[PDB]
């Protein structure tokens, strides 16, 4: 890439007051403009979970596993992790609820080839896909750090990524998760669980911001040992970004 | 064609109790399943005002007026009617407050002859542009009823307009008005003014509702004498969509 990013540790203030190692990324128009509060963590790759529904819709799309925008994804009747996915979901439905079995049978279609090609094709982190087709982005192998993250989305935004422009359009439209006459925020959320306190789960929140006529890019990650400090994941960011001008 | 209508005189309720006359078409699912409260009115065509905002935008996107979703309209400092005009504007930005003077610059580029060709593909009203280049949809012969805004709308939600599939995309994010994991609304408002007493204004409110798996789309009209009518446009539509659960 050809990112510049600055080290402001003045963020740390709001990830000490509530007892937590992480980072946040954020840049403003593009990726030659960004400032963390870590630029060791800021580099440094983790699990993506939820995240990789990014990616692996765009590619469920383009190799027409995913039939088109409309496709509906029936609840065979079976039980799941969460009642939330016990019912019929839309492509943008399983994204925002965050559906992994929907995702993961998209995935074990497109093949482990396809996969592989495709996340050397759009540079998605250490591209490691073993563990299982299935499960890879889940307890396997693949990492990618937040810096990558909003380089690959900064892609996404600009219809850059190895993929058809409509394909990239579709997913953008599923990402929505707040819209205002002036102000629209694309977001995904992730979360590993709570691992162990020896060896922490991993909490993400990657996107983009516009507002008026500019756009910020953001990837949060936060290591996560309790469940009780998962709504950290969005505060902290809001806050950062509240008292640069975004949010506020 | 195609389109079957059922009309239902009870939703003349909300109309009458605020001393209104308008009309509101709702479809569920497709164009096959609508209703409406009152079928003449259903099928007469009125001038658009601001919801010709949405074909104008997919024209000069097709035309190559509009270069791409991240152009940015640029304000020379010189007084705009509304505030909210004056200041640079995306796309998106144009559309949601409805900036006439970016969209005037649009139309006058495109030119009345392919606007006229666009105007025909999509089915739009009377496809009449007669009057000059600077006031058809305005102060000019085009006009539209409920139901072609409604078919119109369905075509678009479907990517079926005669149009590339990403500019009917780029067209459907700028219509965005309320996200949420399951429910989804774009809309777009009209209002062309107060007229007399004797020839009333015309208010609009168009758009559709994605809830969970269906999908339901709505065009209210409505007379309008007194400016502070205006917000009826949007509180009868959603009186009749809540008692028929979908306002959800
Ligand atoms: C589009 O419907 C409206 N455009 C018009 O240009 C007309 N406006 O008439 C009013 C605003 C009443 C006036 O005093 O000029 C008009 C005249 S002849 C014709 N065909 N159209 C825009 N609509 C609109 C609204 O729907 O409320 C406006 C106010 N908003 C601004 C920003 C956000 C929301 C609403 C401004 S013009
Ligand atoms: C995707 O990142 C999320 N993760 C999972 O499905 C995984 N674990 O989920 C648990 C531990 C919460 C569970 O028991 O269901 C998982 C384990 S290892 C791995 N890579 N993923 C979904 N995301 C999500 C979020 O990102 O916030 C959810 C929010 N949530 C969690 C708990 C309680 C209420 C809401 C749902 S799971």
């Amino acid at each position: 890439g050809h990112m510049s990013i600055t080290e402001n540790t003045s963020w740390n203030k709001e990830f000490s007051a509530e007892a937590v190692n992480g980072v946040f990324v954020l840049c403003k128009s593009s990726s030659k403009s960004c400032a963390t509060n870590d630029l060791a963590r800021a580099s440094k790759e983790y699990l993506p979970a939820s995240t990789f529904k990014i990616p692996n819709a765009i590619i469920g799309l383009e190799t027409g596993v995913i039939k088109n925008e409309h496709q509906v994804f029936k609840w065979d009747g079976k039980p799941r992790a969460m009642k939330q996915w016990e019912r019929d979901l839309t492509l943008r439905g399983a994204i925002q609820v965050s559906a992994v079995p929907v995702f993961q049978q998209i995935t074990r279609e497109v093949g482990e080839v396809r996969m592989q090609k495709y996340l050397k094709k759009f540079s998605y982190g250490n591209q490691n896909i073993s563990g299982g087709i299935d499960k890879f982005w889940l307890e396997g192998q693949l990492r990618i750090s937040a810096v990558n993250q909003v380089e690959f989305l900064e892609s996404l935004y600009l219809n850059k990524l190895s993929a058809s422009k409509e394909n990239q359009l579709i997913v953008k439209e599923a990402l929505v998760t707040e819209a205002a006459p002036e102000y629209l925020v694309h977001s995904k959320t992730g979360f590993s669980g709570v691992g162990t306190e020896s060896n922490p789960g991993v909490a993400w929140w990657v996107g983009w911001v516009e507002k008026e006529t500019e756009v910020y890019f953001f990837a949060f990650n936060m290591d996560i040992d309790n469940e009780s400090k998962l709504p950290l994941r969005k505060s902290i960011p809001t806050k950062i970004m509240e008292s640069e001008g975004i949010i506020g």
